[PDB]
């Protein structure tokens, strides 16, 4: 069939043809953020068609009533296509908690006033509530009260997303006094970031307790936890969600210097990571951000967890209907490291071209998945995996290995919680992974793991349990075919259990497509 | 000293620390394009300080007199710093030939008029010189006369850089008739690209014969040959430059579909390749461009030739003083594949922030060079190298291998033509490669090869030839030290010859820095 | 030149041609043991011609006067060929200390009497000196007095080299009582081995103090230390040899179960290891011996120390003038793991065919060295080597790497202590390593390290030190040529120092053979 791949990564690279068409499948999910440009039910319907799999609601701005109208919409459109059970794509919702902040007071007493900070001028920073609504050039008010026990001398404060830096000269309780390093106009209520620091602010703010608690009532499918410093913050979110929402998946945003520095414990606490390049690139030097992303996707692949990758991905596509080259080869380049799914923010929320920005992330990811150098990635992922006695693990590795050798067009897996699928995707198989579930929710959170293309079975449960398995498999063939992942007389791997239940997948059969 | 690097590329990735400071050296050159924003001698002086190594003059717009004033400037600034012979960086000039084009005539007879093309409307394209200066919606004039023997039915024509596509329906000599696929306003004298085609236009245009011939008179250091389809075009440029400019280095721009498809022969004809992402991304689908870049840098590493990499690299830094994340991790990502040096266009020619855009390409490249996974790249580059009897080759590989093992802070190489250096850089040593030449020109074209940091010796030739070698080495120590590539009591590898001449490098010594 | 070697070890194997003639060089030394069949000066002369490099004197049997006549001979023959300074091979001597033993007394009072031990019969073992010279079937006397504090219940005793095993049933001080497991006739004064045990006998016996002390007076080149259990035994030998013989190289024989179990510390104490398959295969089960050999040569390659490999190598060549296949592919198979030199015992001491047994170990080793899979062995030996700042190390790795690439016919190294050579051989270069020394002793102990082919320079020291180096190199060319390791216009790597002394090798030149 397909000829033997290159013996080395340099040989591999050199052989990349651009006349070679890719598979119809696309292995990395696409998360859109929903805003003004894309809250309408016509737009959302049209987006779902283009390849959107996670609608992400941004709980920074807008009221609880405003978001509910958005979810109501996302669902109306998701559920339009559910007449034809074969062609129905399911669609996750996700809630992006606002997080902790430090904030500036009202400058000169006004609502929107400007102050010029020079490149050497001295600033006292007072935590007394008298100077807010009378903030000047000389005296600034910080929202954060506990700053002086955190910030040491030399530690810089970045203001208004790093437009203004300033270096701390002397701290004497109630006030720290600083020399300003970067200049420009300052406003009122503008966010403060203090690099290299261990900030003490509460893990969930007062606002974000109502938000998470709102999202369990609204039945969201995952929560994107903002500003995560310790494993204990991730454990706080898990507490608030409570046993009523104990399924909801927590994805921590790594956002600050401390977050990176303690990455390894946060991972062992979350259900997946988001690399939030936006904020990360203020709290540490922009020229380094690239390394933190690589590192993180790295460790997340080894651990087997999903890593979303976010922010500024196709930024120029707010204004112009085509991206720049940089934007093209940044998307392709996350997808190559093994980002699990990728994020559009401004481009889908606010831009003139929401449909295009999706259609573009579709095409790009798709070609890039065909450039991955499997038969040296796979071989490394094996060496780095523990020898255990667990049937499900053994079957899932075997199923991947087979898939290579027979060039198989898919891997049907019957799931229930999703875990059976999740193991297969831990190996990055070249074939797509149709997973076939009854649990409507399992279907939605599958969109995180790279590879898995979930399908929801509505067909009511047969009497004889063996015949209920044979019904579900045959669904997954009729779905693969009407999509184009294989034809008749092709070859598919099918994972299955031996009894009914969860956690008894042990059988891997290799069947020709009927 | 430095601990043993990871056993695998996934292990490697996972270990990338962001608290680990990089080497003071920077291995990939920076090419600025000189325009209005950066023709002044104050700006250029300040740029050279930031890390510019190739000034690229763009022979599209402007007259011969206008460019000469630019070169005169580049040189005045280059030569400012040549009082202090240790701290003098040399600076290449490079000439970007305009190339062949196809062009539209004057619409409606006017200088600047607009015509709306709909999404299905029919167009005749006439090559009769009557319809130019009277071009309408229905009839368009093409500069190219020989189009009908090239373009077949189905082949699309992209107009105004792909704003307007149109598909060819019937060709009947003198005129081809088309259905328009993409809509929008069209102008007068706007460039035509015809994908998937083998275009017959002359290799050097009439204009570009005067340009190349101008650049030999002005003593440029390399020529960036635009629109290169065959090895015979590259051979045409080499003819025109003549024996008077037989040193000048030809870098072919790969720009069209055919260029890629025949890459392998063009390489064996040029002195190095430029991947010109700008144009490449119209002539083929934007989602594929990434693969053509990888492929090309790939093959160029194996062949040992330099590959420049160009266009849209830090595009947003025309308007705002910081890049987007995409722009950051696109620069880092060329540098990781093994782009040899990188290009700023708009950002340096036209933008508000030319110095910043350089300072940013400096910092980025520098961190990214410290993330390269050497002790599996090096090992592959060996396996893929021919066993030959040539002393110079054997010494250069040995010198690299040593450099690994002793963690050596540099590799001094005494050159003359440059070839001795060029072999060492063919291995991508982690250490910088100080090359020490008398030939002022060799010094300028060193900036192409990745790693090489050339220094020009002015100290007059000693009597005893052994003592002339010892003078040159000691220069390269005093230069490495005042830069920071090593201290006293560090360890450097020094390549040298046995007789004087060219092509007798055979000795590799390993010395402690005095 | 020579085509690129296979990408994998299975591919490698499959490509082994038997029509491909090997290099004239032979990289693994040959140690003969000198006995009756080969003490004559005619035989020894003829042996030296065949390829003997270490004469090993066996200090078990014979008096001090008898051995001295043997050394006197070995030297007379070594020194016959020293008229022609180019063709003179130097020849090490080596002393095999008898070691500790446990021994049986005189059976039935007689000099040579027989006793039948059945397969279940009970034996008391008494340490009272009354029962010796009256040893029976029921009561046996052991030389070892301290046995009962060492041997526990279950520990088997092997007698007469494991002809008779017996298992210990009850130990009650002064006597242990046993059930016999293997049957056959027993004699008087026949050696006892007690498996799995930590034996307390002195490191150097009373006899072996006179022997070592004899060997320093006779100026032997290394000592083969027998029965080595701890690093403290190896440290005892080093004490006895004293500062008068502080150069003499100690090679520990690993011989018992404990020896293997503590291998790692013994290595860090000795100057090289001998795997003594003879004895090892009684003290542990014969089917395991193979693994202990592999393991040991293994660790010794990583540590960079030489491993001799011994015993039963060509055993059938005592009686018949050709070996069995097993004997052929056991020699080839040590040489492939990376045994550093190999031992003939009976075959050279006692056999009818001493010259043939050498000529056979010559031919075999030689073909086998051409089957080693270098360009995956070398690459592993690098990864497993520490990054240090030591010039000599860096030069020696570089020199090996070069040698690969230019297919170089030799590596001349000017030594003095030998250490410069020893580093190069730590990499297993395919080329032979001519080392050129003035120190006549350094020349003799070079025969241990695999690869090194030492040559002794007699030419008196020139005035100008640079010209003294150029004299020594040119010797090493005239020696390589008259041997056949290269011709005119071939290519050789030459390591050298920068000052005179020891430990300043830093220069690696790559020269064409004059
Ligand atoms: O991914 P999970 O949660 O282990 O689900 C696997 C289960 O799915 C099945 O294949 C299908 O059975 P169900 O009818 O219980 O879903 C079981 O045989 C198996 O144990
Ligand atoms: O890179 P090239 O052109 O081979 O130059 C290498 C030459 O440089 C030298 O080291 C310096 O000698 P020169 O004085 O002739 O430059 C020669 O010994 C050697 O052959
Ligand atoms: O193997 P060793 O003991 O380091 O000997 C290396 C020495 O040999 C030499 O090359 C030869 O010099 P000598 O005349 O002192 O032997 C020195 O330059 C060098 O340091
Ligand atoms: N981009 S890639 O396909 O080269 C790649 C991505 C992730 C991990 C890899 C690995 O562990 C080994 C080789 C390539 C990898
Ligand atoms: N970016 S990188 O360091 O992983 C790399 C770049 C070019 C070639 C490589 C290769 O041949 C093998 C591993 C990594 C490479
Ligand atoms: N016999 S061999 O050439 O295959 C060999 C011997 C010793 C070590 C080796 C190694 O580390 C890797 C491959 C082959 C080896």
């Amino acid at each position: 069939l397909h000829a033997a791949m290159a013996d080395t990564f340099l040989e591999h690279m050199c052989r990349l043809d651009i006349d070679s068409p890719p598979i119809t499948a696309r292995n990395t999910g696409i998360i859109c953020t929903i805003g003004p440009a894309s809250r309408s039910v016509e737009t959302l319907k049209e987006m779902i068609k283009s390849g959107m799999n996670v609608a992400r609601l941004n709980f920074s701005h807008g009221t609880h009533e405003y978001h509910a109208e958005t979810i109501k919409n996302v669902r109306t459109a998701t559920e339009s296509f559910a007449s034809d059970p074969i062609l129905y794509r399911p669609v996750a919702v996700a809630l992006d908690t606002k997080g902790p902040e430090i904030r500036t007071g009202l400058i000169k007493g006004s609502g929107t006033a400007e102050v010029e900070l020079k490149k050497g001028a001295t600033l006292k920073i007072t935590l007394d509530n008298a100077y807010m609504e009378k903030c000047d050039e000389n005296i600034l008010w910080l929202d954060y009260k506990n700053i002086c026990k955190v910030v040491e001398v030399g530690s810089k404060i970045y203001v208004d997303d790093g437009l203004i830096s300033l270096q701390v000269k002397q701290k004497g309780a109630d006030f720290l006094v600083t020399e300003v390093e970067n200049g420009g106009s300052l406003g009122s209520k503008k966010g403060v970031n203090l690099p290299g620091a261990a900030v003490d602010l509460p893990a969930v703010s007062e606002k974000d307790i109502q938000d998470l608690k709102f999202g369990v009532e609204q039945d969201v499918d995952m929560v994107f936890a903002s500003f995560i410093r310790k494993a204990s913050d991730v454990h706080e979110v898990r507490k608030v969600l409570g046993e009523k929402g104990k399924n909801i998946k927590i994805i921590s945003k790594i956002e600050n210097h401390e977050g990176v520095r303690r990455f390894d414990e946060i991972l062992e606490a979350s259900d997946g990571i988001m690399v939030a390049r936006g904020d990360l690139g203020i709290e540490i030097p922009a020229e380094k951000v690239f390394l933190a992303q690589k590192m993180m996707i790295g460790r997340c692949n080894r651990a087997g967890k999903p890593v979303i990758c976010a922010t500024q991905m196709l930024e120029s596509m707010i204004k112009k209907p085509r991206p720049t080259r940089a934007e093209g080869s940044d998307v392709a380049n996350a997808v190559l490291d093994g980002a699990d799914c990728i994020m559009l923010s401004g481009e889908t929320a606010k831009g003139d071209y929401p449909l295009e920005a999706v259609r573009m992330q579709h095409l790009i990811a798709r070609e890039a998945e065909a450039a991955i150098y499997h038969l040296q990635l796979f071989e490394e992922l094996r060496r780095l995996a523990p020898i255990t006695s667990d049937p499900t693990e053994a079957t899932a590795v075997g199923a991947v290995e087979a898939s290579f050798k027979c060039c198989s067009g898919a891997i049907i897996v019957l799931t229930k919680s999703g875990r059976s699928a999740h193991q297969v995707a831990r190996y990055r198989p070249r074939a797509p992974i149709i997973a076939v579930t009854r649990n409507p929710q399992t279907a939605r959170q599958a969109h995180l793991y790279r590879g898995i293309f979930p399908v929801l079975c509505k067909d009511p449960v047969q009497e004889a349990w063996a015949e209920d398995v044979d019904l579900r498999v045959n669904f997954a063939m009729n779905v693969g075919k009407a999509r184009g992942f294989f034809k008749k007389g092709d070859v598919v791997i099918v994972l299955t259990g031996w009894r009914p239940g969860s956690g008894f997948t042990n059988t891997m059969r290799v069947v020709p497509v009927p």
